[PDB]
Formats: C-alpha cells, sequence, structure tokens
C-alpha cells in the first residue's frame, strides 16, 4: 500500500524550518505574496535541486565534498561552501533550541509566566490581551514582553551587546552537552522507536491547528495568509526569502542531502522518495502555517490592531503565537511542556545530523590527524566548544540582532542561492542533464520526464540569477522587526558570513588551476572531466558513456 512506503521514508522531513521559520518569513513578507514565489521556487528549484542532490549522492555513494570531486574536479569548492554554510548554521541554530529549553524550563510551574503581565520584567505599558479591547496609546502584549524583556532582554541595538544572559547561557550549554554526548556515543538521531519521534510532532501540530482554526478571529488571519498582494511581488526581497526558505526547509546546499543520499542503494527509486518527502515537507509548512496564522488573526481582533503589526516580524513569531495558543487551551501548562518538548525534539534531530554531518566531513577532509578514536573524541568536543563560543554572542542582550544577521546571511539569502545556482550549472550544463538521466534510468528503473532537466538547465539558474541581480539593484538593507536599521558595519559583518561561504567556489577554482600543470585550456579541461562518477561494479552498474 502507501502507509508502509510512508513508514519506510520515516518522518525526518519536518523540522524547525517548518514550524518556526516559514511562519515568520511569510509573516514578514506581507501575507500571501510570500506564497507565490514560495511555490514557484518549490516546483522550479526546490524539488529539482533536492532530487539532484539525492541522486548525485546515491549515484556516487559519496558525501558532500567527494561527490563533487567525482562529478567535476573543477567547481569542487561547492563542498567547502556547504561546509561553511552548515558550520554557521550549527552556530546560530542551536540558539533556537536554547530558547526552546528556556521556555520549557519556565513552563514547569503552576501558571505560565507569559499568560499575564504582572511580573518584574513587564513594561508598565503592558495590558492583558483580553483587556486591550474589553475596555501612551501603544500598549504592548504580555506574550511579547516575556519574549523581548525576559527571554531576550533586547538591547537598543547590535552596537549594545550588554551583559551576557547567564540563564540563557546555561541553556545553550545543555543542548550542546546533549548534542556532544549523543554524537560522541553514536546515538541515533531518533531515539528508541521512531514512532514517537515522528508521530508526536504531527499530533501536537493538529492539536495546535484545531485550536487555531477554532479561534474566533481565525477568519481574518487565514485571509491574510492566503490572499496575495501584487505590490509586494515587485520587491526582490520576497523572492529571496521564499526561494531560500525552501532551501532551508529541505536542508539542501548544506551537503546533508548528498550524504543522506549516499546510503541509498544504486538500484533504488529515490525519485518517488524525493517527490513524496518534498511535498510532505512543504505540505507541513503550508498546513502548519494555517495554525499560526489563525492565532495572529485571533490576536489581531483581540488587541484591535492590524494583523501585520500584532506580533514580531522576525524570529520569535513561533515564540509569540504558539505560546499564545497554548494559553487558550485546557490545562495550558500541560500543552506548553508538550509543544516545547516537540520543538526541542525537532531541533535536536536536525542538529544531531548537521553537527555530525560536518564532523564527518571535517575528519575525512583532513585525515592522518583526525583518526577515529582519541583524535575524533577530542575533535567532537572541539567543534562543540568553538560553536558554543561563537553561539555565546547571540545569548547577550543584543544577541537577538546577531541572530537575525546569521539567519538572514549565514545560511540563507544569496549564499544559499550561490550554491544552488552552481550545483545546477555544473550538472545541467557542464556534466549535462541528459547524461544524468542515462544514470537515472539505469538507477531508478525508468527515465523521468523533462521536468527535472528543464529545471536544472533553465528554471533554477534564471531564478537564482534573477533574484541575485534584482536584490542588488533594489538593495534594501536588513532590518529587525521592521523598525531597527542595522549599522553599516553590521551589514558588512553579515555580508562576510555570506561571502565566506560564497568565496569558497571561486577560491577553490583558483587553487585547482594553480595546482595542476600544463596549458591553461588543457588545465581547465582536465579539471572538468568526471573521475568515473559511478565506478562501483558491486551492483549491476553501467559505465558512464
Ligand atoms: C565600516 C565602518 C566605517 C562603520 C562605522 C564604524 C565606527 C563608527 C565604529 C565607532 C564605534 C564602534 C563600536 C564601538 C563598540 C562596539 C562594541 C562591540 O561589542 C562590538 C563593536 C562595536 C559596536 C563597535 C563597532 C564599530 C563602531 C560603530
Ligand atoms: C501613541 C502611540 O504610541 N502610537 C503608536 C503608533 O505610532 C504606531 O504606529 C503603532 C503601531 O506600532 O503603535 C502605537
Ligand atoms: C552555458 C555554459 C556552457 C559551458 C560549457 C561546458 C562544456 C563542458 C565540456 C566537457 C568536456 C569533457
Ligand atoms: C583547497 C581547499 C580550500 C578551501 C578554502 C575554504 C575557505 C573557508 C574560509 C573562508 C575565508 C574566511
Ligand atoms: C599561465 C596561463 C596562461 C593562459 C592564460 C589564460 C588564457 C585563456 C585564453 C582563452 C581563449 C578562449
Ligand atoms: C504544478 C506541478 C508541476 C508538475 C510538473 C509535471 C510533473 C510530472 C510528474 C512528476
Ligand atoms: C569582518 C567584518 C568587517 C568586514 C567589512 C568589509 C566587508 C564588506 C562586505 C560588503
Ligand atoms: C572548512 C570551513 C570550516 C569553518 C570556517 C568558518 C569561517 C567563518
Ligand atoms: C518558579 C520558577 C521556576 C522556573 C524553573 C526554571 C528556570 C529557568
Ligand atoms: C544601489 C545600491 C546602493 C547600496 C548602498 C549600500 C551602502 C552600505
Ligand atoms: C556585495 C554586496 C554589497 C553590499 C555592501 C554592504 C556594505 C555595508
Ligand atoms: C501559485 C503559484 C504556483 C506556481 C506554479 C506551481
Ligand atoms: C514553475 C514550475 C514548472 C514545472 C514544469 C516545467
Ligand atoms: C474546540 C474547543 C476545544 C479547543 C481546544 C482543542
Ligand atoms: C467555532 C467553530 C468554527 C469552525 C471553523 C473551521
Ligand atoms: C497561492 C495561494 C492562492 C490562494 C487563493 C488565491
Ligand atoms: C500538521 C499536519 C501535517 C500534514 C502533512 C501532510
Ligand atoms: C479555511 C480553513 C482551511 C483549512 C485547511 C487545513
Ligand atoms: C566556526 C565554527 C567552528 C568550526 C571549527
Ligand atoms: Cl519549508
Amino acid at each position: 500500500s502507501k502507509i508502509d512506503f510512508v513508514l519506510s521514508v520515516a518522518g525526518g522531513f519536518v523540522g524547525l524550518g517548518n514550524v518556526w521559520r516559514f511562519p515568520y518569513l511569510c509573516y514578514k513578507n506581507g501575507g500571501g505574496a510570500f506564497l507565490i514565489p514560495y511555490f514557484i521556487f518549490l516546483f522550479g528549484s526546490g524539488l529539482p535541486v533536492f532530487f539532484l542532490e539525492i541522486i548525485i549522492g546515491q549515484y556516487t555513494s559519496e558525501g558532500g565534498i567527494t561527490c563533487w570531486e567525482k562529478i567535476c574536479p573543477l567547481f569542487s569548492g561547492i563542498g567547502y561552501a556547504s561546509v561553511v554554510i552548515v558550520s554557521l548554521l550549527n552556530v546560530y541554530y542551536i540558539v533556537i533550541l536554547a530558547w526552546a529549553t528556556y521556555y520549557l524550563f519556565q513552563s514547569f510551574q503552576k501558571e505560565l509566566p507569559w499568560a499575564h503581565c504582572n511580573h518584574s520584567w513587564n513594561t508598565p505599558h503592558c495590558m492583558e490581551d483580553t483587556m486591550r479591547k474589553n475596555k501612551s496609546t501603544n500598549f504592548t502584549s504580555p506574550v511579547i514582553e516575556f519574549w523581548e524583556r525576559n527571554v531576550l532582554s533586547l538591547s537598543p541595538g547590535i552596537d549594545h551587546p550588554g551583559s551576557l544572559k547567564w540563564d540563557l547561557a546555561l541553556c545553550l550549554l545543555l543542548v550542546w552537552l546533549v548534542c556532544f554526548f549523543c554524537i560522541w556515543k553514536g546515538v541515533r538521531s531518533t531515539g528508541k522507536v521512531v514512532y514517537f519521534t515522528a508521530t508526536f510532532p504531527f499530533a501536537m501540530l493538529l492539536v495546535l491547528l484545531v485550536r487555531g482554526l477554532t479561534l474566533p478571529g481565525a477568519g481574518a488571519g487565514i485571509k491574510f495568509y492566503l490572499y496575495p498582494d501584487i505590490t509586494r511581488l515587485e520587491d526582490p526581497q520576497v523572492w529571496i526569502d521564499a526561494g531560500t526558505q525552501i532551501f532551508f526547509s529541505y536542508a539542501i546546499c548544506l551537503g546533508a542531502m548528498t550524504s543522506l543520499g549516499s546510503y541509498n542503494k544504486y538500484k533504488y527509486n529515490s525519485y518517488r522518495d524525493c517527490m513524496l518527502l518534498g511535498c510532505l515537507n512543504s505540505g507541513t509548512s503550508f498546513v502548519s502555517g494555517f495554525a499560526i496564522f489563525s492565532i495572529l488573526g485571533f490576536m489581531a481582533q483581540e488587541q484591535g490592531v492590524d494583523i501585520a503589526d500584532v506580533a514580531e516580524s522576525g524570529p520569535g513569531l513561533a515564540f509569540i503565537a504558539y505560546p499564545k495558543a497554548v494559553t487558550m487551551m485546557p490545562l495550558p501548562t500541560f500543552w506548553s511542556i508538550l509543544f516545547f518538548i516537540m520543538l526541542l525534539l525537532l531541533g535536536l534531530d536536525s542538529q544531531f545530523v548537521e553537527v555530525e554531518g560536518q564532523i564527518t566531513s571535517l575528519v575525512d577532509l583532513y585525515p592522518s590527524f583526525l583518526r577515529k578514536g582519541y583524535r575524533r573524541e577530542i575533535f567532537i568536543a572541539f567543534v562543540c566548544s568553538i560553536s558554543y563560543l561563537l553561539g555565546l554572542t547571540m545569548v547577550t542582550e543584543g544577541g537577538m540582532y546577531v541572530f537575525q544577521l546569521f539567519d538572514y546571511y549565514a545560511a540563507s539569502g544569496v549564499c544559499l542561492l550561490w550554491v544552488a545556482f552552481f550545483e545546477c550549472f555544473v550538472i545541467a550544463w557542464i556534466y549535462g542533464g541528459d547524461n544524468l538521466y542515462d544514470g537515472i534510468e539505469d538507477m531508478i528503473g525508468y527515465r523521468p520526464g523533462p521536468w527535472m532537466k528543464y529545471s536544472w538547465a533553465v528554471i533554477t539558474p534564471v531564478l537564482c540569477v534573477g533574484c541575485f541581480i534584482f536584490s542588488l539593484v533594489k538593495y534594501v538593507p536588513l532590518t529587525y522587526n521592521k523598525t531597527y536599521v542595522y549599522p553599516n558595519w553590521a551589514i558588512g559583518l553579515g555580508w562576510s558570513l555570506a561571502l565566506s561561504s560564497m568565496l569558497c567556489v571561486p577560491l577553490v577554482i583558483v587553487i585547482r588551476l594553480c595546482q595542476t600543470e600544463g596549458p591553461f585550456l588543457v588545465r581547465v579541461k582536465y579539471l572538468l572531466t568526471p573521475r568515473e562518477p559511478n565506478r562501483w561494479a558491486v551492483e549491476r552498474e553501467g559505465a558512464t558513456p
């Protein structure tokens, strides 16, 4: 049937990129004007690049970096670019789990601290959500006050780091301690039975979806979610966010799908897997968007404010809407523990794979010094120790702004499109899209349609290049919560994170040509020759020509 096939592919597609990132990127970019580029990218580059990464991984049986070594010795810097991207992602991504751990710890009491605002951290302008319309014109919300004046202690700006938050600092250590021990002891990403680690996130989502859709104001929120705005489409930013939100959700361009695809058998039909997993992953984001955008509709009518100004147009919308949802449920404390355990579980499985993803890449990149044993065990703590130290800048009072810089630049925006464009440029144009099908029809048993070939050859390069050009022409600098303008150096620092990964592609190109000897035309030609991509003879595998 189909349930066994769904059980076969497990439930690792859903992550924090679906329940935390997509809700606020859609919220930041107006309403439904995010969905049009979202689906355009999903069906033009998202699924095509995802299947391309999986099919290369299973074609070469090689990880993130060595796969490019086999496919095209030139442009091999895509692996190192993916390594830098995943390193910065690991640095700033566990901060979300630190926030989730802090929320979970604070939820272990009789009364949820963010239900009412009568505590020390609350601004005198706070008013209860019910009392805002039941009876200094701007009145802030008790949920927002907990997030900004307790969890974040937001400082006037990124130029005011303030004092390190010790309560958050320990929480950032605990998740790294959890991540350190699990990776070092070889613990599987999903613990014991995978059923609980997979069905529980869905079970809580339907609980939140049912509550959200039943809320009195949910009608307005869904209209905001779905009905698009043509004017917002002219902005090149919404195409940057939607294009890379697909890439973030699918964990492509990170070198993780290629490693995941390397374990598939040569005669395995991954095409149905990628199509199913892609639709399930994006289908969750669209469906879970209904849950969170229904709460905002209820929140907006409760406070008598616009939907676009009811919450934070940045990270922490899932830490503002979802904690608000669990407050309007029977036994609110019980659901808050469950949601933030689900939120913690979803991040941990993603972080276990990615941190081990680079650690496996890093040790294999530099052997003879990272031997499996006393050398690897100290290395695992080394990566975690350094990633914890760089992650400590996002724990300070002004750490929220640094987190937004990393979210916008480190593993999103132009850096992700830079890798995705070069993956499709090498395969479709240098290697040849037709040459890849000759492998695929041998591999999955049947040659696919012309969708994939006409997506790597034209659609993805046009989408990636077109977004990059118009973002530079209509350059709008990054802002946090649509009211804070970043200092010029901060954008320069943010661009360095994007440039550090992007510069890997041209730098390795220079390195390879200088290393090789001979005529330049022969030199570049030699580095463009695939080193027997599928050299495996263990399985009934045909030769590349
Ligand atoms: C590209 C250049 C010209 C931009 C302008 C930089 C100049 C104006 C200098 C003057 C004062 C400087 C700031 C002084 C103190 C700190 C606190 C530290 O924790 C982070 C850097 C930060 C925030 C500095 C950033 C750079 C800064 C703003
Ligand atoms: C539009 C980009 C064209 C790039 C041409 C690459 C040709 C690859 C030849 C490989 C010979 C082994
Ligand atoms: C031959 C491999 C060279 C890879 C270089 C990676 C550069 C990463 C850091 C970018 C500048 C800080
Ligand atoms: C040492 C390198 C000498 C060659 C420099 C590049 C020449 C490129 C010519 C391209 C003609 C199509
Ligand atoms: C909008 C859906 C686009 C699908 C293109 C054709 C699919 C062929 C079979 C996967
Ligand atoms: C390393 C942080 C400072 C870098 C400033 C120069 C880079 C500007 C990129 C646009
Ligand atoms: C091989 C890349 C390791 C991490 C480099 C990070 C540079 C900012
Ligand atoms: C009475 C408050 C209990 C909070 C426990 C966890 C603190 C991070
Ligand atoms: C037309 C693009 C202008 C960008 C200016 C950026 C200065 C920090
Ligand atoms: C390569 C893009 C240029 C951005 C300039 C930003 C300067 C702070
Ligand atoms: C609503 C946009 C759809 C794009 C093609 C699937
Ligand atoms: C925009 C998606 C196109 C898929 C069919 C060529
Ligand atoms: C529909 C009433 C119950 C709300 C929580 C699911
Ligand atoms: C109060 C019931 C509303 C149902 C909306 C799906
Ligand atoms: C792309 C979403 C369309 C919803 C109905 C206009
Ligand atoms: C929250 C429901 C998820 C459904 C994915 C197909
Ligand atoms: C208008 C409510 C739609 C719900 C889809 C899951
Ligand atoms: C920059 C994150 C740590 C790499 C060793
Ligand atoms: Cl997504």
